[PDB]
């Protein structure tokens, strides 16, 4: 089963920072990163990447080091 990395809205990080982090960590374009940031902000969370459990563990670690609230879970 594939897994997903989820980023959760938090009250401290800047919207602008989160958009930048998605570009920096995943290479996403600015429209893509902005859309994911706004999904987190307006829905409370968003899937930001998908793949094997092991690969999502890395994405979670990278996001934590950037200061974002990230978890992973199995995709159903
Ligand atoms: N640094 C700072 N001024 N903090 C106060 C809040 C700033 C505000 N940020 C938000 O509204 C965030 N909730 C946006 C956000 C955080 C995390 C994630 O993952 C997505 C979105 C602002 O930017 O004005
Ligand atoms: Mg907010
Ligand atoms: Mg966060
Ligand atoms: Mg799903």
């Amino acid at each position: 089963a594939p897994w997903v990395t989820i980023v959760w809205d938090d009250p401290v990080n800047l919207m602008s920072y989160v958009t930048y982090v998605f570009q920096k960590l995943f290479g996403y374009s600015e429209p893509h990163a902005t859309k994911l940031m706004l999904q987190v902000h307006n829905e409370g969370k968003a899937v930001v990447s998908a793949g094997s459990r092991e690969s999502m563990e890395v994405d979670v670690s990278k996001l934590h080091a950037a200061g974002l609230w990230a978890t992973m879970q199995q995709d159903r």
